[PDB]
């Protein structure tokens, strides 16, 4: 970085040199007219060298050489160390006239040499690097480079209601540990010369992006001192002389979204007093940049860490049921006493090389139904973002039960490596619901699961994960689709009928069903059932080849589970019998929701079937009950679980997403 | 890409089959229960396999072979070529029991293929190639792909006052020589089957981008029909059988900006009836992607075609010695009888493989000075775009003397072939003026021209155009960077008064100065007006800097011309004589500001210097004077100049910005 420092006509200059720059230097302007050549003397650890129209030579500290002055003979002055109380730096010129060796005139240069770097941890390992040359780019890949920031979303201490980011204030150390280091690294004299400040700054655009903190440790105990974000586009820093660190705590206040990328930047400025009245100069400036870390989803394949259920307090045989199933397992059972915690909240994470913790995404409130956020999961190292829609209305697409994501896959030789986020949708003609444009954006900006819409919307709640959910293959690398089937339901039930169990009947033992008598015959002999459902496995289709589209999934990894569904006056879909693909996935071990299908030799064949098409692959099967403790089933269910899972092994950032 | 078609228990399935893709075929579901193995035939042009668990093998059109029934044995159909009227194609799934050879029901699949292609120059070479695999994405580079879209911002007729794009309507068919062609390539039998209909549409949000038109010939002349765009959003396409091609039009309505890439996308789909209130089901869909060429403007080394002059009719020496300048090229003079030329116009340009054209921007208007726009220049394939604050009020910043572009240079191993925009500004926390945030968003948006902001916020007016220009080296692919320097002239003017000419005077002959008599005594001695100038010349030095490391450039590239300022009561500088640095730059031909500098031997001693700086390079000066019909300057310029020229002759889309 070449800067420019005229010699000035008659009288001396001082400057700033700050190191990792260089100075090219006019003394032709500062030399009396009429002068003819000049000479040079500078000190020890002044480099200097004449250049002459390009051509540079090294000059000696007091040697006698003369050149001519010329417009394009100039000097070029380099500094390698700092100045020190000890120093005199500087650079004189004498100016010699035609006849006589004694100089009419001489002009200087006199230098304070600093250290001056703003510096993050930009190679990713967790600690600061002195100047890392790329700190001021931010590059994706295994070899990319550039430093990475938290929202810091999460909550410290229980006495505030808000997430730590929303404001200014820093309470507890503990935060810190959330938060990115930046270090502003000097070396110099006792004090700068006179006229000089150093100054960190942001711009107004990423005041809302970020807050800096510097921790101070006066008597009476450590306090947190907010020097950048809302409100403080800058912040004169005080100097110490000799070699010095200043320690900067830097958190992320939102992720990234609709016209925010994530990237954010800091900068350090050497700035000169010129006048009063008037602008100072920057005369050197250093910059990092931060990314915002994505929020990102985890698919039914990452091991299971908690179990979070709802259900009312007495509905004792899918408590029990749940708890056994999670006996099984080294999953923690999470208890409250009914679909909110599936529809209402998503468990995803965010991670730096430093850190990282989960984030519950909050379902956006329509103000009929949930009229208020569910904050109640926000605390230390758990944290909680959400998206209100402004002026578009929430529909039942906006429920989390529509969201979901796949396990990672390779796609015509693309990797996503974090596998793709899926949400229902309608046809793009169709006028039908769809998720709002504000979660929609929110989940398109974290860009590293590259969201796939499937179609949700012939099913009268409309959610994907009433049709379709992953599970892993045990004993190996792999995953299996599992789809909602009608014909498979329709196939297996004429085959029981042809086997003579045409009079078995669903529903044994719930109370609320049995006058109504539903048998296997009674189901196949309703003409426009089976049609509602052949144009239900139409839809299903439908989503099965775009799935394998954009999965890049073939038949072997798919398979079909029996589901049936009546229609309402929509023309949209809703269980017949409960729905067996959106199940509780630990590992090998599936909690399926119980069919009440037809008992034949007192087995519901819905359960043995099931159990034929899964256990041979190492997937170990439990049925859980719902539903008795409700008598009836309606199409509706009335609990949920959701499963917090370990992060993805794969770092995001070693991810290269398409432009 | 595979598709999932079932068929159908008991009875038969229609389907149309699209070329390019494939059938997975259950043929189990159909199959009575009981049934044991099935055996199949099929016609000629349709091919059949039989994939058992994923080992598929090819079929005969009528063997006798028999497979058992199992859900995991499959059917893959594929049909190479389209049906025509002559065709019967089918397949058909004969089933057994148990016990005997002879069918006990059977189930089939009659098909209808078809071809269906939505065709773009997705290779750049001006002609429509047949379905273009990469037709889908658009890539940067000299081996990118994908169409591109000119912004049709010219005007074809005169008889109405607003830009062709502003509009559903096409007039003349010379508009459709600015638009992008789209083929829907299709081949088939006489009609669609019973339940199909082939949609174009587009989303919402591109429906201001874009507009689409066809063009029929009815018994009474051509006319032309806007099929999407503005408020509509599909259009349904009217079949024809046989080997049929619909050609249609697209225009871009609207440039890169904030918020919009470039980027547009339009689909057709096959859609499928259902039934009544039920959404048609999209059978098929093909997509294409046009970029929007971006506004790209030209630096002072790409030839001149037209020099536009404004200046009032009796400034009699300007227009003389304008048209002796141009007269020495071949470049058309345009006169209009006054900065608004060249402080209110940036002629940029557009381009695309078939086509392009010039593009005037028109600066935002205050409302004070300028309350109107300039839509005169607006014409055939002269196009027109402006950019209006919706909050932000308008300063001299926002002038296009504010607003230039360099020549094509490489920075730290980094290629702009296309040069780098240069705007001036203030610094970051100076709260000073800056250009529009609408109009800087603008040309960051255009991508192709990567802008710097230079520090032009010292300058009373405050444009880049006062303090710097480039010029080419004739005979090389070179080029020089030019800059005012108050430096220059007080060395030059001390020297002359060392040769004794302190009392050569300036302004000579501007009769309205003559009473200042202002000698270059007069100027040396006056104290305050050096240090201003000092000052001003750290302005320019760091102005120096930021351009020797934006654009790559040393000292060899840079030649310095005599300029000099007086300060206003902001500390801000406007020139003391003429600025020579804004100069009309033909080729080697220089038109260069008057001075009115100090007279030695009846020669301006300005003049002389400049000529001795640039004419050893091959340059060639003529001074123009623009103020001598004024009698006296006060730091303002009442003449512009505006130069159009070609455009670069490398191609837009062979650059690769970055991310
Ligand atoms: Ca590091
Ligand atoms: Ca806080
Ligand atoms: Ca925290
Ligand atoms: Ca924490
Ligand atoms: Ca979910
Ligand atoms: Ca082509
Ligand atoms: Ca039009
Ligand atoms: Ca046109
Ligand atoms: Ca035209
Ligand atoms: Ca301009």
């Amino acid at each position: 970085r070449e800067r420019t420092v005229r010699l000035q006509y008659g009288s001396r200059v001082e400057a700033v040199y700050v190191l990792g720059t260089y100075l090219w230097t006019d003394v032709y302007s500062a030399a009396p007219a009429g002068a003819q050549t000049f000479s040079l003397k500078h000190s020890e650890h002044v480099w200097v060298e004449v250049v002459r129209d390009g051509e540079a030579e090294e000059v000696a500290t007091n040697g006698k050489q003369r050149w001519l002055l010329s417009p394009s003979t100039t000097l070029r002055v380099t500094m390698s160390q700092a100045s020190t109380e000890a120093s005199s730096d500087k650079v004189t010129v004498n100016y010699y006239d035609e006849e006589g060796s004694i100089p009419i005139d001489q002009a200087g240069l006199f230098l304070t040499a600093i250290e001056i770097s703003l510096d993050v941890d930009a190679d990713r390992d967790g600690v600061v690097e002195k100047n890392n040359p790329k700190k001021a780019s931010w590059t994706w890949g295994p070899e990319g480079q550039g430093a990475i920031l938290l929202v810091n979303c999460d909550r410290e201490t229980p006495w505030l209601p808000k997430e730590d980011c929303r404001d200014e204030k820093v309470y507890s150390k503990e935060d810190l540990k959330d938060m990115s280091q930046m270090i502003l690294r000097t070396k110099g004299p006792d004090r700068l010369p006179a006229g000089y400040e150093i100054v960190l700054y942001i711009s107004m655009s990423d005041s809302d992006k970020v807050g800096v903190f510097y921790v101070e440790n006066p008597f009476f105990g450590q306090r947190y001192i907010h020097i950048l974000g809302r409100r403080k586009l800058y912040h004169v820093v005080k100097y110490t002389g000799g070699s010095a660190e200043l320690l900067f705590f830097v958190e992320g206040l939102c992720f990234p979204d609709e016209g925010f990328s994530g990237l954010v930047s800091i900068h350090v400025s050497l700035l000169e007093y010129m006048a009063q009245d008037i602008p100072l100069t920057p005369i050197f400036t250093d910059t990092v940049i931060f990314r915002i870390a994505p929020w990102i989803m985890t698919p039914n394949i990452l091991p299971p860490v908690s179990v979070f259920v709802c259900c009312m307090k007495d509905n004792y045989l899918f408590l029990k049921e749940v708890k056994n199933l999670v006996e099984k397992t080294n999953c923690e059972l999470k208890v409250c006493f009914d679909r909110w915690i599936q529809d209402e909240i998503e468990f995803g994470y965010i991670e730096a090389p430093h850190k990282g913790f989960p984030v519950v995404l909050d379902s956006p409130r329509d103000g009929n139904l949930k009229d208020f956020p569910v904050k109640e999961l926000l605390g230390p190292d758990f944290g909680y973002v959400t998206r209100e829609p402004l002026f578009e209305s929430v529909t039942s697409l906006d429920s989390f039960g529509n969201l979901e994501v796949s396990p990672p896959v390779t796609v015509n030789g693309k990797t996503y490596p974090l596998g793709r986020i899926l949400i229902g949708s309608s046809f793009p003609l169709s006028g039908g619901r769809r998720m709002t444009k504000v979660v929609r954006d929110f989940l398109k900006a974290q860009q590293v699961q590259a969201p796939v819409e499937l179609y949700s919307d012939w099913l009268t709640v409309g959610h994907v994960d009433e049709f379709m959910s992953f599970v892993p293959i045990p004993g190996t690398k792999k995953f299996l689709l599992l789809m909602a089937s009608t014909s498979a339901c329709y196939k297996l039930f004429r085959e029981k009928q042809k086997d003579g169990h045409g009079e078995a009947i669903m529903f044994k033992g719930l109370g609320g069903m049995s006058s109504k008598r539903i048998t296997i015959n009674k189901i196949l002999s309703n003409e426009s059932l089976v049609q509602e459902n052949l144009y239900f496995q139409r839809c299903l289709d439908w989503n099965r080849d775009i799935l394998k589209k954009e999965l890049g999934l073939t038949e072997q990894d798919i398979i079909d589970l029996p589901a049936l569904f009546k229609m309402d006056e929509d023309h949209r879909a809703r269980a017949f019998f409960p729905n067996m693909v959106n199940m509780i996935v630990l590992d090998k071990d599936l909690g399926i929701p119980k069919p009440f299908g037809p008992q034949v030799e007192e087995e519901c064949c819905l359960e043995m079937h099931v159990r034929g098409l899964l256990e041979p692959l190492g997937l170990e099967c439990t049925f859980i009950d719902d539903i008795s403790a409700y008598h009836k089933f309606l199409g509706e269910v009335h609990c949920g679980t959701n499963v917090r899972r370990k992060p993805f092994t794969f770092k995001w950032w070693h991810m290269v997403p398409s432009r």
